[PDB]
């Protein structure tokens, strides 16, 4: 029995906390540097109240020192300003450990539209891209310097109203660790013909491109003035004892017309799946895939679909398509959850497979701390 | 006398079972049929879906290649364009009862209304990250030049259940005996291309090269969405009996007899609970942006208009629902929270008072409604 | 405290019953076409029927640029400046909203979650789009040309379609409501180059020779009819109907570089949103003249001290785009600013650059009780 | 309980009456007139024994006075010599109230072949159309006069062996009323392009056509020498307390591809239904209809059929098709009967709908006097 | 294709099937015509075979034989329109069973024919009817058409 | 099936497949009970082209 | 067309299906022949489900 009451209590406590505490977003750290010298930073957030997440602002100036050749944005562009992120809580338990581009795509999936974008409308009133919140020049010509701005939301809590995954740090004492690895002069620029997956710009002038400098500012979002009751602080024990993490992985071994299956692990409740078909450095709009699906061993496919129909389901979630070769799957209402390892798999049956082909997977999931 | 308690209890039992079904079953979307054909040979198909569990609806993918063989003249998309790839869709459940029976354009406008934006469209934003129209889910060239071939893709969702969370209208398909039937009447070389000056309503392209346009092929794939592994209990399968005994249908009709400055009234039938109404003013083949209308309204037996509005103000209400305007001459009315039901009040009618009326003018009406199977 | 908890419960129940039992109606109250050179202020008399939720005001205009050679171009606010001011008084002559057309329009956008009544651009091949020109104005009006404009404003009484807080019960036959509309005229609508464009619709070298040809308005009143009756007469949400939901704006001056300019939430209202327009001496900049913005409590602690782009990011989550240059928005809907819950609170702007005649135009959305 | 015995007694009494009484068919009235002067007549039948029905013979001479244009029979032709019929019994209760064409179509349905027609066979013996019982020239040329003969059976009793609906008038005293409205110079002739529904002839010479004269003879069929027993006359009380009526109605509001439903009323036991699709004056052979059906609310269609298949069922009943646009439905063995109004409806889903379209309905039914 | 296997619904007691068949035939010969054979449209269906839910075979015969029995049981040419002297326009209005007597060189003829495949002996004698309520096994109506 | 089909020639082929449900004629493991009039079995064949 | 869905009869216990496939193939090449692959006619059916 039980649980019904455990969950009922958790939810009641969550509601009291949301109703009684007050949300705060506060700058915790800012820094400007030259990636030629350093590109990995460990940010120390403040241990106060219940921490919900971190908004990371990144600005950069890129100079194309080439004599005559320009470079142009890759499909991910400024989303590759941060290569990776890792968060450790006060108890030394890791939550999210993923790439900047995967983190960005999840930010978009959760918003229901390209993250922090400005939607174009016919309004005569001058709304629009006034503030260049997420911005990067389409091209940087030989001899020019371009200015970029990127934002990432590193979540602990699942949402503003669902505190599952949030972290209690008003007491812990031990420090939190938000590790950020930024793009550098070796990852940001891809030569013509090279794989643009992790790069920001690609083109004939790439070898002579460099960062003038990069700056970041981390804002911490948390709940303060936590409600106190009889036994003390009123807290959603299930929420705070659950991890909400994003993680990535890479898989290879694809062959034309054969089902390539990536197994889901047990224990984790997978809310979403992203699969990027890095076809040997080529990123195609579904033309190199026969179909994608999610399958249960001995229960077949629950959604075996051609690429365009798969894309149609995604258009219902983010109001547009993710970039070429990027495929999304929403399982939020009924998370993939198997008691046995791989009782469910993500499937891609490729039509064309180039040399060095691989699927880069990204996952959003919930799992117990214990 | 009272005893109406039964209804109250029935509603509660229906809602409880619906919730259990949604919580316990697992959603599946599966391909049931795919065919490529030449419209010159055939354009009407009857698809037999699978009989598995509770059926929620069908996602129909349609692609086509159209060549404009005219020596010199081009053609351009009509206002409806690829939404006219399917001319009519009709669904019959295992008991042979008809549910949706409407035009492809009407079905598409309802798909848009229920999404809250142009169905399966890609919005435009200032994002530097390369989101956008990457996959061309619904797509058609704006023009097809003399000698060129254009490729089109469009999708339609044929609903049985009202939504993913409201199973009203869903169909229980477990009787091996009788099959469901999804009939699709596609566009062909006689409906898809309109000459200059001809009525573009049902066409995909219109222009001086129309007589020489032809389909190279049309292909369709029907995906069936359903709930499998239905929950069982002491009394067997737990099922929302009201949901499964209610029809959620889309239907269209045509009415004529409009005269300048006179109220043209289209009565709503009794028994049906109308969720939305679409009125297309086909003004003799001309489709105007409200300029041929004085006002539109919904009116009850009492001369009482609940929303008698000028065309732009009517359009403003629609912009709040789908974030843009429907095509020229297409007007929408949302009555989802308080469905038009002639039992609730007297008879009710949809009103259009035209400013200008061309020859062969008519109002094409599209309705979304719930009604008891019995 | 029990009297209150029960009072709130009774209110919500009454609201729920009114919404379920009554039927919403929207109907034209009045239409007028005029030349603002003749008259620009109008007192519209709403119909006294049931519970009134608000008014949708359609405004159209024709403007002619008769300059010999120069054009004019839309200002950042453009057609939102067709109405300069709006003021509403209920049957007891209690004033509710009194604000500028631009502020009212920005709140309409904030409440919609996107530019008010706009048409979103998509890749759809089906011809959806700006078909009906619901809100529209030509980007420029060339010398010798005439442009046509359309604008809509929603004047709220009720907070929303489902929350009747602020609504007005108008069933007293001899006590009239008053909706006063003050329209733009040739003096307010056209700004010369270098002049402050804040209140103007068009600005350019051809401004001196621009004239309205006409303006027309149609007011539609939205209300609930066939009010439910019970064992005590009309079932009514008493708290909803005795609470005012208003918009108001004011101007604050006294800014100096790198110093915190604090605008205290001076009243004991429950502030749902705040809009701050940095009219930097006629210049409207995209955050570049600001170090940071914030909301601060007497405790001297900031709940959201942010650089301009990050502040803008929060707004992009609310309206899917940015407000025009120099316009900053702050959402406090779920936890309204109320100085009696915490120390006095202030809205803060620390300017990086301050031109002559700089000022902050503040717009507030708030709830307050009649008594 | 009961009833079983009430019906058993009714049927026994019916049998005794049929066995003991003697059938008589007797002329009750004849009249010749010019429709320019009068066209409505109220015939007074004799109050004798149990009345079963009336055979109405109508003859007419039509002159086409046009100078050069002829006219040709409409689809209903001589069946429109009588426009309407109404019968009132001795107790002032109406039985049949319908059009001449509907009455004629029911006469045909009950016979199982075109009413009083002569069937063509290969017999060398000279059987055939010798007596021109129901007859009318196919065309009447300019300047010519055509002679027509039409017969109608106005039923009270359902049949020769089922006295349900018969009328006892051996006592009543109060008079019966058989009202007949004949065609006139305004209804019998349709101009080219005009609606031919109620007309006898249509054509370019119609404006100059006229009746030379019309004559009618009414024959009354009844049972005399009624059997007497202990309590007195032996009579089937249920038969005599039941009305067997034919009635017509008109419905409009048809729209392409939408189900047009005509509700059946409650209380009446409907034996047959006739629906005429007057498509704005055009009468088509099913090509303007998608399907017809009879439907029960919440029990769907019991016979949703394409027009030709619907016509096939009718061919089994009358050995041929009714005229263009005329559809018949037999429900004699299991009469449409709902306790709630419209718990059953007759359906027509039209393919094509012209201006002024409507369905003219005709019903045959049983219902209690009380 | 010319052979089809129809799966009827399993609802209650099945009495039979009414099968409507239509066809368009073009005589592409340059000069010569063709004329209906004695059986004509009755040969649109070459053979019909029915199996009940227990997979037991009932009728298994030719279209012409089935049609002649339909006629025998009706007591007249099946679904035919008799000819009479009636001036009222009854007649072959709906062309329920119809086929052009000849199809000229270059012409296209349209045909319609119906067959009643009986399970029950008649509408009142249910001998031969089939109880179809077992969701497991389906009935099967096989039609081998002319080609 | 003809071992070769020459230029201009037509070859005729015949092949048979046994699709098993039961393991064998004597071992009914895998066999299918098909008596529910409701749902049909389905044998899908994707041929060469 | 090359894909078919066959609906078998629902009678008793089903053991399996014997599928007979025949075909006529013409080699229209002007000069060159073709020869059976190792699988040959066994590839007349590509997939069965």
């Amino acid at each position: 029995l039980r649980n019904q009451q455990a969950m009922a209590a958790n939810l009641q406590a969550r509601q009291i906390v949301l109703q009684q505490s007050y949300p705060v977003i506060q700058q915790v750290e800012t820094q400007t540097f030259d990636p030629a010298n350093r590109s990995v930073f460990d940010v120390t957030p403040a241990n106060v109240g219940i921490v919900k997440g971190f908004l990371v602002k990144v600005t950069a100036a890129i100079t194309n020192n080439h004599a005559t050749e320009a470079v142009a944005l890759t499909d991910f562009g400024p989303a590759n300003l941060v290569q990776r992120v890792i968060y450790y809580d006060p108890d030394n338990q890791r939550h999210t450990e993923t790439s900047g581009w995967h983190l960005h795509f999840v930010n978009t999936a959760k918003q229901g539209a390209p993250f922090l974008s400005s939607m174009v409308t016919d309004s005569p009133i001058k709304y629009g891209d006034v503030m260049n919140v997420i911005d990067a020049p389409a091209t940087i010509a030989a001899g020019a310097t371009g200015e970029l701005t990127m934002y990432y939301w590193v979540p602990l809590a699942y949402s503003e109203t669902d505190l599952t995954g949030a972290v209690l740090a008003n007491v812990p004492q031990s420090k939190q660790r938000l590790k950020l690895e930024f793009a550098n002069n070796n990852t940001a620029f891809a030569a013509v013909g090279a794989n643009p997956l992790e790069a920001i710009y690609q083109g004939a002038g790439a070898a002579d491109c460099e960062f003038e400098e990069i700056s970041y500012t981390v804002y911490q979002s948390y709940l303060d003035q936590l409600p106190v009751g009889q036994n003390g602080y009123i807290l959603p024990l299930i929420d705070l004892s659950t991890l909400y993490n994003l993680e990535n992985s890479a898989q290879a071994g694809l062959t034309p017309n054969v089902d390539f299956v990536v197994q889901y692990a047990n224990l984790y409740r997978y809310l979403s799946t992203i699969a990027v078909f890095d076809n040997g450095g080529s990123f195609n709009a579904g033309t190199d895939i026969n179909y994608l699906s999610q399958r249960t061993a001995n229960f077949s496919d629950t959604r075996k679909l051609d690429p365009k129909t798969w894309a149609a389901q995604t258009r219902r979630r983010i109001a547009t398509d993710f970039p070429k070769g990027v495929y999304y799957c929403d399982n939020r209402d009924k998370p993939i959850y198997t008691l046995q390892y791989g009782n469910v798999g993500f499937v891609v049956n490729p039509k064309t497979v180039n040399q060095n082909a691989r699927l880069l997977m990204g996952y959003e999931y919930f799992t117990s701390r214990t």
